[PDB]
């Protein structure tokens, strides 16, 4: 049964049919209609699945997904061309260029947390890049996995693109099955299984995995505007989200005018009840509400706390003086609770990020632009922002990934466009010009060797 | 053992000695050192393993491996600096750049058949791109395995870039150490065992495999120029090279003269008496002569077949109206035999290859270029030469690498620091115009939604 998909969508795409740049062009069209005619059910089904309204569903999700069909359709006309390249002396009078071609049968694996643009953005450029695609979406995000299956087979190509829905099993017996490069976002342990399957075939995969993204402040800054920004990108979704900043390094001094802004911020964003806000998520099922709500056990909670499992209502959440041994600061907190975990200064911050394994994100607030570089320059991290959080993500021009168990290969706008191609070098000489090959011809001769050290080296 | 010796070529790595752009260049200017001050050294073991001339060994390997050196010292300072990007408009007024940094600790597999340039070439790149590094050559050229690990602590931080020797048993205990990246060149079979070990790490490969790299000959052709080319690449290290053209594509009624020319190039080259030659090489081990002369069995010799043990001889081989069922088209021949397969029309030539797993090289030769390019547009493989072989590897501006079954990633020259790079982006911005963020920030409003249909997605109206 999986292995009747695959070889349906292999077939298509041995038709030669996406290869064209007008069909990919047209499907990419086809995509952006779906999005607009069908926005009512795609809004309706993200915010069952996250309880959350739709203002944040169309702002999060689909504003970036029609955001990159743009730039897709905009680009790809460039993209798809060859590029003749630098020759060197050997080949000055040739053809050269560097030419991008598609790699097959694409596999992505979606994740739950942003379950449209998880797997929608990374199709685009699949779909771009001249392959066939199947889209296997999180069944922890349920609703959008269904309007996945029904609303694409009524505006792209049926047989060259899929949505195979299920859980840990069916994606199992799906990893024994050839693809052509395999796309996945999720969680470390699971990575490491989608590479094993890969090696059975020596599948190049993309990873877009998790970790613990750290968040510096300096006292050499203005804690309003500090705060204002983390606390918008710590609890959209519920922290849900890679990106989130999972928790924060700084002076100890800082810790209370840090919770007491942060405090204000949440009543200005969701109001004195929370539990009333249309803007305020749940957490997404029971486990990972047990899960979160473990990470409460023995720890100072300078505001929030609140619970209530019927309704995986967990509220904005700010734990002081936090001992990096405890379960909080040993897993991805992935919900509403931000732990600050005192440190001296730059240089311990910096040791701290460095024991522990590399973060998908980074994030340095700071008018010391000194301190931020010093920051930078000695840590590894997928990407950086400095004076803010998340925004990385929104330029086409970056490529977005991880490094280390945060991740490997990286998407979005080209960067998507060159993961799901192969850049085919081609040198076109003509039968001409043969006397000259006789220097490279037996028998050798110093006088040969001696031509090369001539011409070949400074 | 690798435990430690990894852990200690980790904690040079972690002191960030390799970081300075000035430190990497010292250690290529003492690369290049090595190469020049230890040139007769190093060409008495290479050419020992392969039972290679010193003339061949330098125009081969040292002058490649010289030649990437020069291009990375002049190019290096450029590629280490931080790269402006495009913004868009909420950024526009922020700094946003890309930066490369070093990945960590690199592990390079070597190959055993151009075993100083499946080392040192990635080697370069690693250093060029502030890794510590491991190199693990293969056990096969062991003249060279040798010379390395004895000349490399001579010129070379002898913490931040070790050799390590050894063999199966050896490789399977280092693959269990944690590296930072994984650079492998060799075959399919061990590509797989060495994914499979970087899977338990999350740890990205550079795997650099082979296949058959077909060879299409149009009956348009100049046939002499063609066989020159061909008999030149496929017969340099014995055919023991990925890129070699494997086997030959054609309508069948150019063998006779293929095979003619053939003859008369092999005796230009090599002489009347092949076996003096000092420009012939012979097969690395028994196992792989002996694997190779099982390819002859069943087969028409049209030219060539003399073989002998004792030296690891096997001459030039051409076979004629070759099944592809039987042995010798069913595995890739890393030797100097090649097989010819008629083909009908360039149709065939496409599916004939099309069917098959996609190899590192593919090679075409007509005076039609339009054949040319539909064939390059309807086959897959690493990189391409129209009406040569063999030379797409020697420009830095290209990436070498394969796809499918001949492998995933790329290296030479910029592609060589990208691979062993993390290219990371940062976007800096000022603590200003926070009343703005009102936008993005709950609660959230239809005239929120709104405006940003009306501005980020520019629907006016």
């Amino acid at each position: 049964a999986m292995e009747l998909e695959v070889r349906r969508v292999r077939q298509a795409f041995l038709s030669g049919r996406s290869r064209p740049l007008r069909f990919r062009l047209q499907q990419l069209e086809a995509l952006r209609r779906m999005v607009q005619e069908r926005e009512k059910d795609i809004l309706t089904a993200i915010a069952a699945d996250l309880c959350k309204s739709e203002f944040n569903v169309y702002s999060q999700e689909v504003i970036t997904v029609l955001g990159e069909i743009d730039f897709m359709l905009e680009n790809l006309p460039e993209w798809v061309t060859a590029k003749p390249v630098k020759k060197n002396v050997l080949t000055m009078l040739d053809e050269a260029y560097i030419q991008p071609q598609p790699l097959g049968v694409v596999l992505i694996i979606g994740a739950w947390n942003y379950p449209f643009v998880l797997t929608i953005q990374p199709l685009i450029g699949a779909i771009a890049a001249g392959n066939a695609v199947i889209i296997k979406p999180s069944e922890l995000s349920e609703n959008t996995a269904k309007i996945l299956a029904k609303l694409l087979p009524q505006y792209l190509d049926q047989d060259l693109y899929i949505v195979i829905n299920g859980g840990v099993e069916e994606t199992t017996e799906l990893l024994k099955q050839r693809f052509d490069h395999i796309f996945y976002t999720g969680n470390t342990a699971v990575g490491k299984i989608v590479m094993e399957a890969a090696a059975k075939h020596l599948t190049p995969v993309t990873l877009e995995l998790g970790g613990k993204s750290p968040c510096y402040i300096d006292k050499d800054c203005d804690l309003d505007i500090v705060c204002r920004r983390i606390t918008w990108g710590k609890y959209m979704n519920c922290g849900q989200t890679c990106i989130a900043p999972d928790y924060i390094l700084c002076e100890a001094s800082l810790q209370n005018q840090i919770v007491w802004k942060i405090k204000e911020t949440v009543k200005e964003f969701y109001g004195e009840n929370i539990k009333e806000s249309p803007d305020y998520e749940r957490i997404i099922n029971l486990r990972h509400f047990k899960r979160i709500l473990s990470l409460l056990e023995g720890q100072k909670i300078a505001f929030g706390g609140e619970t209530d499992e019927a309704t995986r209502y967990i509220a904005p959440t700010v734990l002081t003086d936090v001992d990096p041994k405890t379960k909080v600061m040993q897993e991805e907190i992935f919900g509403p609770i931000l732990p600050i975990v005192p440190v001296k200064n730059v240089d311990e911050a910096i040791n701290f990020i460095n024991e522990r394994e590399k973060p998908l994100a980074l994030y340095v607030f700071s008018h010391n632009h000194k301190l931020i570089k010093r920051m930078i320059d000695e840590t590894s991290s997928g990407g950086v922002t400095g004076n803010d959080v998340i925004m990385h993500f929104t330029l086409n021009s970056f490529p977005f990934g991880g490094v280390g168990s945060s991740g490997m290969g990286a998407y979005h706008g080209k960067h998507s466009f060159d993961t799901f191609s192969h850049q085919r070098p081609c040198l076109l000489k003509s039968l001409k010009r043969e006397g000259a090959n006789k220097l490279r011809y037996p028998p050798n001769s110093q006088s040969k060797v001696d031509w090369g050290k001539f011409f070949l080296l400074k």
